[PDB]
């Protein structure tokens, strides 16, 4: 009944462009089989909010990649919370919802701002810069390792970390295996960061630690609960914040419109978040035969949901193909949705704000000025090299 499609969505020709494919995958039908990998796949919005809203039915225990660690063993012990179904993701999840909490913003926003202002004001001093390299990976590397508390030395093992989290979701091929080949010193690095000595006072680090007294996790779940916090949030935010340079960059008057009302900054990083979403694909692993879309699938399949797709998706947004800073985004499942929905989005749209914000304030112009160059990624779409030039307002 479904179709079946030769697609390669874990392929460096799609990870180049892969809305024309997409298009193919959500018009071929709500449920379609993925020959390549053996997989079943949903690419409109209706399916991938409906599967990400069913974690009873589409588990994550099994895996969020390819692997079903069913039939694998997982690459490093499974995350707590993101590979962990209810019950036994409740309690981990509230912790790390309380560690990332609106009221925890409010002890960082100052310092975070202050950051972003100073990272603009020194690349309006270059002029010329790559607004990946010297932005969009230079600021949350400014703020995040110390708001977690980490040391200085040895902070260089965090990209490559984060990088190779989100390679090891697609399926084995040369990108997922020689990031793991490489992967034993930014793994020792992370899992010796992880002890409760290691993490500064006051950090997100050692309020995990913290939150063993409490009965919610234990003393033994805290290091795989920080583990979380230096897997997740980088790349995504990263790739989130130069995607909306580049958006600002393609669509001169949306960043005249952001100049003219800055409090609009919020919503253009939202806006980048559903344009360029930073996490693409990830899976779920069905738990007993299902109906999804007027298609049986069976138990124990995994199902690939195109995160991209759905939040381009014509069927639930009008012109999706258009980068607007005023547009209604609630709905987007960039963050994801449910259960599981990004218990750090506080973190990145507040880091995403206030860099847009200092931008907004202090840049009159954003020009390309060199070749873009794409950064692959089995998992995460992102640019590995911006150059812009700065115009100061
Ligand atoms: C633009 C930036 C970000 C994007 C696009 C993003 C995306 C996502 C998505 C789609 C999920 C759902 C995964 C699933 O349902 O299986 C998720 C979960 C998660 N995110 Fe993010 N995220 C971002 C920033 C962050 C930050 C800054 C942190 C940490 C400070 C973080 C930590 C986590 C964690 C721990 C989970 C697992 C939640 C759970 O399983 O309950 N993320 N993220
Ligand atoms: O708990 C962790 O280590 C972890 C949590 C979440 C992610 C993730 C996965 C897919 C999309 C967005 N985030 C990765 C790792
Ligand atoms: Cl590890």
């Amino acid at each position: 009944t479904i179709p079946h499609l030769a697609i390669d969505p874990f392929s460096l020709d799609f990870f180049d462009d892969p809305y024309p494919d997409q298009q193919t995958l959500r018009d071929a039908g709500p449920v379609v089989y993925l020959d390549k990998w053996n997989v079943y796949g949903v690419a409109r919005y209706a399916e991938v909010h409906a599967v990400l809203n069913d974690p009873t039915t589409f588990c994550s225990s099994r895996g969020v990649g390819l692997s079903d660690f069913k039939k694998e063993k997982p690459w490093r012990p499974p995350s707590l919370i993101l590979e962990a179904d209810p019950p036994a993701h409740t309690r981990p999840r509230a912790v790390l919802s309380k560690v990332l909490s609106p009221a925890t913003m409010k002890t960082i926003r100052d310092g975070f701002a202050a950051a972003a202002d100073a990272k603009v004001d020194e690349l309006l001093q270059r002029g010329c810069i790559d607004a990946i390299a010297d932005l969009a990976e230079a600021y949350p590397l400014s703020v995040f390792p110390d708001a977690m508390g980490l040391k200085q030395e040895g902070r260089e093992h965090l990209l490559p970390y984060a990088g190779l989290v989100f390679n090891a979701f697609g399926p084995p091929n040369e990108l997922r295996q020689t990031a793991i080949e490489r992967s034993a010193p930014h793994q020792a690095y992370v899992n010796e960061q992880c002890q409760r000595p290691n993490l500064a006072p006051g950090g997100f680090g050692a309020c995990i630690h913290a939150f063993t007294d409490t009965g919610e996790i234990t003393p033994d779940e805290a290091p795989l609960l920080v583990r979380s916090l230096l897997s997740a949030g980088l790349d995504e935010t990263v790739n989130g914040i130069g995607a909306a340079v580049y958006c600002l960059a393609r669509f001169p008057g949306e960043l005249q419109r952001l100049r003219s009302d800055p409090t609009l900054a919020r919503n253009a990083f939202e806006e980048a978040v559903r344009f360029e979403s930073p996490v693409q694909t990830f899976f779920r692993t069905t738990t007993r035969e299902v109906e999804l879309g007027g298609a049986v699938i069976g138990e124990g399949e995994k199902v690939l949901m195109f995160l991209g797709s759905a939040n381009r998706d014509p069927r639930r947004w009008s012109d999706p193909d258009l980068y607007d800073i005023t547009r209604k985004t609630s709905g987007h499942v960039g963050f994801g949705s449910g259960v599981h929905m990004c218990v750090g989005q506080l973190v990145a749209r507040l880091e995403g704000e206030v860099m847009l914000s200092a931008l907004a304030r202090k840049v009159a112009a954003i020009d390309i000025d060199g070749p873009v160059k794409r950064r692959f990624n089995n998992t995460l779409r992102g640019l590995e090299s911006l150059p812009v030039k700065l115009t100061p307002a």
